[PDB]
């Protein structure tokens, strides 16, 4: 059997031809394709202004800057996320504050978020882990009551909805990633959804060195911007992906259903492998995240992953707890501070989930997980 | 006649086919193409370690961080450059210090540079404007005598040499850009050349969030890194460009020679249009930069550029003086501080120069410049 990675993009020949056209045109960096992609994303978001960038990390940072976040301010987020989520807070000069996760959803616990608010809090970065939104009504009730800005880390949630409305069409500032591994890709890239045109102009300034050009020779810099513009090659890939979004999301929901059906009654389930929430309305099923019952295994997580690889199956880790990293320990974080995120971060494994998978592939994965639990379970 | 832009890339069919193969492979972000591109660049640089990035701006900032530059430190650079050159200094917390240009070369005046050294100076960022190196012997004599690090802003100078040695193979930390408009492109991208493998490891950490992965599930962050990795799509373009480097540089040299021959004795020269240095050994002729004699024209630079456009010729501005921008005026900079860079910044115009140009195109451009000077000269 061929090796089964945990993700793989699905890029059609029409999109590849589009990229060829862009390269042959000689107009290869930011240009008409980016304009078209911004317009398409804006219409997807119900007409809200959208600006595209070379990642879904800079979008977070720029969101914070638009919200006025800087030295002396606190921003609350989750430790169960990619480290950029809190590193961007540090980049602004602000102080990252963590709140623990709900062990069932693996997302930030909204009661713990509320409990972390102080007079210094200025913004919140919720993460939609696996593409699963939090309770968006509750999130914004908290933000409204405490007069906080929200920069949604929807990196994984392009195509997700909350009670029938799109992530991106609701809320405050919304950040998406189009990394290769995401449900829709531009190779690397991202987008920020704004509330109004003034915020979009500021976003544009931060995107490229704070520079505004006017006429043939007018130039000024009024903002300390960075280097964050997206190429037209990348934008063309995004434009080619968009018409497939609905189908991709449906495919991923079908695969997730197949996982639950396959796991039911097996050795892994019996041993205590922890499955994600079985819901098929809101999340876009970007990943299939399970937890190993470490106390009931005679092998480490690393060994478990090695055993999956021996069976030809790739796995990942999304994610170890941020606050236990060396840089964060130096800021004053320790074990015991976020027990749910710490248990999750030590035990989580990412199983294959991508649009070209078959039900057979799902059964192969579950077979391997069962076999390892049967052999090595206490 | 068709419109003549001031630049256009030259991307061949083998390269485009290569990008097609990368996309079909599903390995689209950082992977084996980036590894092969780093190896090729290392070879070009005489075996020095090289790391590639998503721009030639982050490479400058990372070079400063490797050099230990931060709050309280001064870094000397030129105001006649793209604003990222000094914005990266501010990003680190350090203080930018400007030194004026030599009006003949348009590069930083090394005596003015030396005059700007204080006990707070930690590093220098010379710019090789148009791809023209400074006197590299004098530059490093200064750096050694004052125990300063050098982060070369060689954005425009890939393929430039000094006394027959390659820019990149000499010097301290060397930063290149592979933007669409540069003599070799990766669509967008850059490279940093290091002195040793410890520097290269630090560069890698800064490249992607400070994260090191070990084994199946080991992960740590010990540095505040950013989001700066290059895609395999981009690296494949760079690999396809590299075999053309010598030919591209020769073509640009021949076009520059043709400009000098075409301008010689005409109305523009008589009025006072100022040409770049006529040397064909060191610089890679990335741009052909002229200065308008504004005191001898009845029209503005902007009107001069509009008149060129009426004649089907695109032009650019590289660059207005940085210290007169709003952000820099707020730091206390003002007119009269850098007279050569101010005069240059107000009067410079970029004429077409790219590998697919003909001798006829050069003559068309010069005809237009002569005609405008004849009409609007006083």
């Amino acid at each position: 059997a061929p090796f089964l990675p945990f993700t793989r993009p699905e890029i059609d020949e029409e999109t590849i031809q589009g990229v060829v056209e862009v390269l042959r045109s000689g107009w290869i960096t930011t240009g008409p394709q980016c304009q078209k992609f911004e317009a398409a994303l804006s219409e997807y978001c119900g007409g809200r202004p959208v600006r595209v960038f070379n990642s879904g990390t800079c979008t977070l940072e720029i969101g914070l800057r638009i919200a006025g976040v800087g030295p002396g301010d606190e921003v609350i987020t989750t430790p169960a996320s990619w480290v950029s989520t809190s590193n961007v807070i540090i980049e602004t000069g602000a102080t990252p504050v963590f709140a623990d996760i709900d062990p069932v959803t693996r997302n930030i616990d909204l009661d713990k978020l509320e409990q972390a608010i102080t007079p210094r809090t200025k913004a919140i970065i919720p993460v939609f882990l696996s593409g699963l939104p939090v309770d968006m009504d509750r999130l914004y009730a908290i933000a409204r009551a405490h007069k906080l800005r929200v920069i949604e880390d929807a990196a994984q949630a392009f195509g997700s909805t909350w009670h029938g409305k799109r992530i991106g069409a609701i809320g405050d500032l919304v950040s998406f990633s189009f990394h290769a591994n995401k449900n829709l890709t531009t190779i690397e890239g991202g987008a920020l959804v704004l509330n109004n045109e003034d915020e979009a102009v500021l976003a544009q300034k931060y995107r490229l060195q704070g520079i505004t050009r006017t006429g043939f020779d007018g130039m000024d810099c009024d903002v300390l911007g960075g280097k964050y513009n997206l190429t037209d090659v990348a934008a063309r890939v995004g434009l080619g992906q968009l018409p497939h979004l609905e189908r991709f999301t449906a495919q991923r929901r079908a695969l997730a259903r197949a996982y639950f059906a396959a796991f039911d009654g097996g050795a892994a389930a019996k041993l205590g492998v922890g499955l994600p929430v079985a819901e098929f309305e809101n999340g876009n099923w970007h990943m299939f995240l399970v937890t190993l019952p470490l106390e009931r295994l005679t092998i480490t997580r690393a060994e478990f992953m090695a055993q999956m690889k021996e069976r030809g199956i790739g796995t990942g880790i999304h994610y170890p707890a941020i606050h236990l990293f060396t840089l964060y320990r130096a800021r004053g974080f320790k074990e015991g501070m976020f027990p749910h995120a710490e248990r999750y971060g030590a035990s989580t494994v990412t199983l294959p989930l991508f649009t070209q998978m078959t039900e057979g592939d799902v059964r192969r994965v579950v077979d391997a997980v069962n076999q390892i639990c049967e052999q090595y379970g206490k």
